[PDB]
């Protein structure tokens, strides 16, 4: 039929690997094998693979293998089954014969699932990729976490639905930089470039790739290996790896939209301010809630209104000695920036009420946020 | 405009009372005052009321009142505001003048909400209600928790969308009994009748009333006071009370659908069995998942299938020495019963595969569950 396979694996190890790879599997597929995990047993290693064609996750666990072989079975169902199996039970996986089903058993339970042959499972090439670049896991987390919120989810601009990862020579030192924008704001984060990074092309890593890599990163060791080409990116975590296409598109010329000479400098207590904004925004249940900042020496007055004659106002003392002005922002966009500020202060740099505004982190010079004002 | 009011109240007390009454307020209302809470300040007491016309919740907290008065303001918005106010802050509530708004302030925040006059707020009469009947809070919780799952949520049978609360003379002793059914199963729970209960009419308490009463009960003292009429029910918790219409309809003759002579008696380990059922059901993501019980002396074999050639089977040892048979149940209906069994054993009483099945709790003779079999 499709050969044979027979092994046992600890539930915890099986569950870990299934949980790692299943996430990439879409909840619908007109192509049924894309709903499946590829199981490949050899030696003392059970390998796992899943894909949505844009990316592939692979993982591996220890197994006791009586008969080596390969098969595919439905990802979600297999995962959900294994979740319900008793804690500590060893799980037998096997199939054989002319009308094979994947047989899962543990304790007094037996499940049979339909299978598709391993030879029909998609193959994701690694051709063209750079050599592996060791990246500090925590630095890689930082690049993602400081910028991820500003990635577009708008179907109408596919080229903004990813994170632009590239190297920059910033006045004699090479930086690995991440930029995300949705056209309504922008986030930038960078680090001194890892050794061996210089040479890689600038790529737009898809937003789902970012999500999946970020989740796998949370449990990785000190290093994540990165490989890049103009077509592909690959993250190696140890036992798990994620290989993905990049977005074939031009990322905007983002340096043009980051203001360099904003001269009105305002410093504030980030937590206090964010709490104020969130508080006043609570007057409204709308999606795109606006907040007005009335800035004067020593203070900012925040105002939000709803459509039903409700009003909220709060005064926040700040460090500012310039000329007064009013400016409007989308409250969520503002709050997103505040949530990424690393220390007690945030520094706003304004020009005039129609101009892009810069936010700087006194703790971390390697991040830069841009907010676009709303007509007030 | 609508008079005046001026008070201060501790945030925690304001938040507690708002949280208690807001739950009854529907998320939409074509009649705007039904979206509002009635605030009534007098002496050192701020009273709170909200309603959906079917029921009214009232609560009260301590306040320092400078100017007594009454007003209504939007329930959800007021609650959400108060949630965001700083922990420990005293909250000022006030209004006055020709174009009044409810002014809420705490710390450096000020909110203005639109108001409607207190004289337009609906009045819920307590006329016709019995005298207060003291009920043990934990017994009242038990009546609800053991039966609530079997209340209908089907729009097509409004008379099953509540809990039938009534007294019964069960061979010389009066019982307060709760019965719920959706026509697909049934749950019954009873207790020795509280002193003063005999005399009350049988009423169908609406499902949303049950939900709301049950939530308020969780923090009550040792007693909840109950009053009943053919039109209304009222729960008094202490500071809070819930007054509600009852469902104007005939509850089914439920004694006819509870089997009395089922002779095939099967005893099982409830937790083990429920875990088995849940495990095998996990083969399927369908709504109305069926499970087959193949019963023989000493054992039950459980089988579930999905629509995609998947199968799950588990054997559970049980105490049974009768003749073998197969029977089908909705897995969720079965699991609902198992979740209410109080101790390690559950006792099933079967007749034949087409007959209603009884479940008995060896720990608690005051509950009775009925499951209706599916054609297998």
């Amino acid at each position: 039929g499709r050969g044979s396979m027979k092994l046992t694996i600890e539930r915890a190890a099986l569950l870990k690997a299934l949980g790692h790879v299943q996430s990439v599997v879409e909840r619908r597929n007109t192509i049924p094998i894309l709903s499946n995990i590829l199981l490949s047993a050899e030696g003392d290693r059970l390998s796992f693979s899943a894909t949505d064609l844009d990316m592939e996750i692979i993982d591996e666990g220890f197994a006791q293998i009586d008969v080596p072989g390969q098969i595919t079975a439905p990802a979600h169902t297999l995962y959900e089954i294994v979740r319900k199996l008793p804690d500590g039970a060893d799980v037998s996986l096997s199939f054989s014969g002319d009308d094979p089903r994947l047989v899962i058993q543990a304790g007094r339970s037996r499940f049979n699932l339909p299978v598709l042959p391993a030879g029909d499972f998609p193959v994701m090439s690694s051709d063209g990729l750079s050599s592996r670049i060791a990246v500090d896991t925590n630095e890689l987390i930082r690049l993602i976490d400081k910028t991820r919120f500003a990635i577009s989810t708008e179907e109408t601009r596919y080229y903004l639905n990813g994170l632009y990862v590239h190297t920059v020579n910033e006045g004699g030192e090479t930086k690995l930089r991440a930029v995300a924008t949705d056209g309504h704001r922008l986030a930038l984060a960078e680090m001194p470039a890892p050794e061996g990074a210089v040479g890689i092309p600038g790529v737009i890593v898809p937003r789902k790739t970012i999500a999946e890599a970020r989740r796998l990163m949370e449990s990785a060791g000190e290093t994540v290996d990165l490989q890049v080409s103009p077509q592909k990116v690959r993250f190696e975590f140890g036992a798990a790896a994620l290989t993905s296409k990049v977005i074939d598109g031009a990322f905007p010329d983002y340096m043009r939209v980051i203001p360099r000479d904003n001269a009105k400098i305002l410093t504030l207590d980030n937590d206090l301010f964010a709490k104020a904004v969130d508080r006043v925004a609570t007057i409204s249940a709308e999606k795109s809630r606006s907040v007005k900042l009335a800035v004067e020496p020593g203070r900012i007055t925040l105002t939000v209104r709803n459509m039903e004659a409700g009003q909220a106002v709060e005064e926040v003392e700040v460090d500012y000695d310039g000329e007064p002005f009013e400016i409007g922002f989308n409250a969520r966009y503002l709050l997103d920036v505040c949530g990424q500020i690393a220390g007690p202060q945030a520094e706003f740099r304004f020009a005039d009420p129609a101009s892009p505004t810069l936010v700087v982190d006194p703790v971390d010079p390697g991040v830069k946020y841009v907010l676009m004002p709303l007509r007030v």
